């Protein structure tokens, strides 16, 4: 009955053991509650300025923030978005304008599948093991019109590595297909912070990139998606966006900016230490427990997936919430092949410490029948 | 090319009446509630977003006599804004309608946004819509009926006993009746409750409210899509591919809103509104050749027509003075030559650049 990973998400969000959404919830950080005490001087200042220069300086902190020298800084080129997945919206309706197919990673966050099916595109689904380790096949991409890379991955933490980003866009560029990149988890490993529109541009594919700063830090959902597209990206993505939106608010820019500016003096280092305790606390409270293994042993990411052997997801799943523990079971990301996550759940990890290891204690229990 | 892409022309400018967003400054009531934004983000982070949307529903619907409106979690969908609420409704239309049957002129986002995900218009002119019956040919050969009401550009309110009718009408055509409601705030002639008398047709419908044009709120705002139970459409499902939701501290802030207008805002709201409309009027009054085609508009919006000149001209001469209105082409997205000799000038503002600004069109209308 539930559709998509978000509906299992939906019955988490009043619960104070969510553990399922991959938001930020964790508590603010000093430095952090600090802008946000400065919010009525944010406001009057989002009144008196144009727009233009809070949102280059907000682009400016953010892509540099995270090693992202060669954005394009011109105007117009990074499209301001409600959220990624409105940037998502504008890109799979802008392809289906021109193209018919698009090699997806699989698996990945269900709803850029369902984005782009939902506008009509077929959908090949690309396992990592062939994303990262082999070239592409001529077949594959002359069959599609888009290869499609969230990296850091979701729900895996798979980062696509500089020297298979620059083969995998000099093959788009090789057979004229759009490369396109959904990088909200971008900031959580820094082996993610190499350049990567320098090797974009190098390459000289049609690109586009999908940037979000939902995921990093607990802003209350205050966000942008960032939409950045090559010069010659050929899709409508700027008509649509002009048929979705004005823009964003300036005070969310402001706040992006001074949030970039706070994770640049020292709060990222803290980020990451932060996550790395988490996923400390939850490997070691899964210890032992017969069948219990972690299938992504490297990832940096702020959401961690946990399997089981002769247990399914959704069975771990209800156990859970009679406990009033919410997390997510995994079958939906694997959007090609459902069956493949039928023994995992994920875990969101972008949590205060203490809430996590209740909810962690309790599918160790559980764990244990 | 659209009004959008107008308005982003005017968005970094000291003369911008173009896009109807509220830019004027904040009343002392909410300025005290901006003062309280640390206070409402430590309400966001504690408590459950659903209570705090619950509350924001309530005040907002309330607040404008939508007391009907289905207050079961999960009937109310908040949007980012009423442009992603009508991207859901579009995508979701877009399977089981071929045509819709849309209320002409009308913000042309709302078309662009319809024809762009595979719809086909079919163009309903104001007095049509509001004088008669729509006729069974119509009716049977388009899945959904879409009204702005009050319409932008012009104001238009759509009466409740016309409201009534066109629901019964859907309902025995098995057509999806859709609204716009976004500048109910404005006009006291649309605060007769709409859902009652959709719930009573019993006709699939959907609602598009949408918080974004009442207060200069930085665009902090939302979109609200409602649907009938039985709308069968898949706005839910699509809903869920966008979002999960809306930020805890922009419902806070429209519980908050809604309550300052309650207790007087919004009264003083109408007024402001009346007294730009005024400005205009009185500025532009005695200049040879123009008219004012919507004179009982209470709209944050205002549509000034001048006959020897069209609205292209005059935009192009009022940008030169660094001035940034509409040219009104693109609201009759069904034939824009109809609006070949307006503009539209957006009242949300404050006062003062607002007179500067119609300072400059009455100086270039006369010479
Ligand atoms: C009747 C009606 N329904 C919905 C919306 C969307 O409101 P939103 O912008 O989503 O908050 C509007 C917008 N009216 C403004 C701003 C247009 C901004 N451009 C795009 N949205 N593409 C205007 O008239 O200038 C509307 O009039
Ligand atoms: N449909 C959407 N946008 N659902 C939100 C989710 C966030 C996410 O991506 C995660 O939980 O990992």
């Amino acid at each position: 009955l539930k559709e998509n990973l978000t509906q299992w998400e939906y019955l988490a969000l009043n619960s104070e053991l969510n553990i399922a959404d991959g938001h930020a919830r964790q508590a603010l950080s000093p430095g952090q509650q600090k802008i946000v005490n400065e919010l009525p001087v944010l406001w009057a200042e989002s009144e008196q300025r144009p727009v233009q220069q809070i949102e280059s300086e907000a682009h400016q902190a953010y892509f540099t923030l995270l090693g992202q020298h060669g954005y394009p800084a011109e105007p117009g080129r990074v499209l301001s978005c409600y959220s990624s997945s409105v940037s998502m919206e504008i890109l799979a309706r802008s392809l289906s304008a021109s193209v018919d197919r698009v090699a997806l990673v699989h698996p990945t966050f269900d709803n850029i599948a369902d984005l782009l099916r939902g506008n009509g595109l077929d959908l090949v689904p690309v396992e990592e093991d062939a994303l990262h380790g082999a070239d592409l096949s001529a077949e594959l991409l002359s069959s599609v019109g888009c290869v499609f890379v969230t990296t850091p991955n979701n729900p895996t933490g798979r980062v696509l590595a500089e020297e298979r980003l620059r083969r995998l866009a000099e093959q788009c560029a090789e057979h004229g297909t759009v490369l396109a990149l959904d990088t909200s988890f971008r900031g959580f490993d820094a082996a993610a912070h190499y350049d990567h529109y320098a090797v974009l541009q190098e390459a000289g594919c049609r690109w586009v990139v999908i940037e979000d700063t939902g995921k990093l830090w607990p802003t209350l959902d205050l966000k942008a998606g960032l939409l950045v597209f090559s010069e010659d990206i050929g899709l409508p993505v700027e008509k649509i966006y002009s048929d979705i939106l004005l823009g964003v608010s300036p005070l969310i820019l402001a706040l992006i900016r001074e949030f970039s500016r706070d994770a640049a003096d020292g709060g990222l280092a803290d980020l990451h230490a932060f996550i790395l305790h988490n996923r400390s606390v939850v490997r070691r409270a899964l210890a032992g427990v017969e069948g219990v293994s972690f299938p992504d042993p490297e990832s940096r990411s702020s959401v961690e997936r946990v399997a089981f052997a002769g247990r399914t997801g959704t069975e771990v799943w209800e156990e859970l919430q009679r406990h009033h523990v919410f997390a997510l079971p995994c079958r939906q990301f694997h959007w090609a092949e459902p069956s493949d996550g039928d023994h995992m759940v994920r875990i969101a990890l972008s949590r205060s410490t203490e809430p996590l290891e209740k909810s962690v204690q309790v599918l160790r229990t559980v764990l244990e029948t």
